């Protein structure tokens, strides 16, 4: 099929995994948020959360 | 660009919940446009980048 990002997402839907993958992303974000508010986040988790925020939203 | 400083400032300012809500809104929107088939190329790519930054990084 087409060589683009849409093709992957249509394959993923045919695989029945779209809700699943978004749930995993949502679980990771929740975990990062809790660790940051708790003060237990590692350096790599602070970095990961910063990068995710900046990819989703302006600043 | 220091990620600890980034989050410390947000946390001290009381904005951590707000930033994560905004990310969650973007995710829910992307997910729905992918399932509706209304997403653009850039949105399919953005969704994929978020998935990989959340699930491959620090896995």
């Amino acid at each position: 099929k087409n060589g683009d990002a849409k093709t992957f997402w249509m394959e993923l839907e045919d695989d029945g995994k779209v809700d699943f993958i978004f749930e995993q992303v949502q679980n990771v974000l929740q975990s990062l948020k809790q660790k940051i508010k708790d003060g237990s986040a590692t350096n790599k988790e602070y970095i990961q959360a910063m990068i995710l925020v900046n990819e989703a939203t302006i600043i």
